């Protein structure tokens, strides 16, 4: 786990605003669909549309997490970032992100499975909030989106500007699996891409199973 010191402090961040738009933007979701091409062996390009772009390049851990869905029917799930996203010059319309990918056939809920966010904001553990997905394995990126959509809507966690907490991060914590957490805020001087490096991983997570915290503070 994370150390007062390990924590990276709000009023530090240059420019705090590029974290707001990842997260109080939609999404980049996706359903049946299988990889179209590659650029580089650890990445994945989806001929899928969205507002803003008619492609999408997903970075994994590595070529082998990326050939293991390379010809797979996967589910996408993702905060994508386009200033530095590059792939060829006449594909204008291109947006990146990292992992967020699970294989589709066998992965879908008839009914949602709300996961209970534990939100201690100070030390006082004083909220509850759900969250909801279709899918039994679902990649911690999903959950930790929702989350931080939710905190930024209800709690200010983002603004377009400042945060009205100095600290923060969500606690992950798998049925058996050892746990992760990820720092909401990043360091001064940071870059989107850089930045949501912690979903390259692609961690995926029994969501039935799995607990969620996060620790504010002020
Ligand atoms: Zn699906």
């Amino acid at each position: 786990d994370p150390d007062p010191s390990q924590l990276h402090r709000s009023s530090l961040v240059k420019n705090l605003q590029n974290i707001y738009f990842l997260y109080e933007g939609d999404p980049v979701t996706h359903e049946n669909v299988k990889s179209v091409d590659q650029l580089l062996s650890h990445d994945l390009i989806y001929n899928v549309s969205g507002p803003n772009y008619d492609k999408l390049k997903t970075e994994l851990k590595n070529q082998e997490m990326a050939t293991l869905f390379k010809d797979k029917n996967v589910d996408i799930y993702g905060v994508e970032y386009y200033h530095l996203c590059y792939l060829c010059e006449n594909a204008e319309r291109s947006a990146c992100i990292y992992g967020g990918v699970t294989n589709h056939a066998g992965n879908h809920l008839e009914i949602p499975k709300k996961i209970v966010v534990k939100v201690s904001i100070d030390g006082i553990q004083s909220l509850s909030f759900d969250i909801e997905t279709n899918k039994k394995m679902v990649t911690a990126q999903e959950l930790d989106y929702k989350v931080r959509k939710y905190l930024t809507d209800n709690k200010q966690l983002y603004t377009n500007g400042p945060s009205k907490y100095e600290t923060g991060y969500i606690k992950f914590i798998p049925k058996n699996k050892e746990s992760f957490w990820f720092d909401f805020f990043p360091e001064p001087e940071f870059t989107q891409s850089k930045y949501l490096m912690i979903y390259k991983d692609n961690e995926t997570l029994d969501s039935n199973t799995s607990q969620i915290e996060v620790y504010l503070t002020t």
